[PDB]
């Protein structure tokens, strides 16, 4: 669909992370890393306030996974599709970083969700943190 400048930065960072960790496939966990690495968007701020850090997430991801042209996994694709729905529901025509994270949370399956679970973050709490930031004055 249509992606904000910061969302596009997340997509670039996600692809870079997939390469860095020796993967042909850009999966949900690489989208997660892309979100926190972007640093300045609502998604990175929400993840930061949950007590997650780039290094700790990086490290945890390597623990669960291991480590030619990168392609999105089918689940990553579903996450990106869902981001458009999450944006529309929040009254945005452009997908922002918050909507990629909400799409990731909505997906609820895959490697990113398992990483979040190991860090003791429930998907409901992740969603509430994002929504709290968005509703913030």
């Amino acid at each position: 669909g249509r992606f904000s400048e910061r969302a596009q930065k997340v997509l670039a960072l996600s692809q870079e992370e997939a390469i860095r960790l020796s993967h042909h496939n850009i999966g949900t966990e690489h989208i997660l890393l892309g979100l926190i690495r972007e640093g300045e968007g609502i998604a990175a701020k929400a993840l930061q306030q949950l007590g997650l850090g780039s290094d700790k997430l990086q490290k945890e991801v390597e623990g669960l996974v291991g480590k030619s042209t990168p392609h999105y996994t089918p689940r990553a694709k579903k996450v990106i599709e869902l981001s458009m729905d999450e944006a529309r529901k929040l009254g945005h025509s452009y997908v922002g970083t918050e909507h990629i994270l909400l799409g990731l949370i909505r997906e609820g399956e895959g490697v990113a969700a398992r990483v979040l679970n190991n860090l003791g973050v429930s998907l409901n709490k992740a969603r509430q943190q994002v929504l709290q930031l968005l509703g913030n004055n």
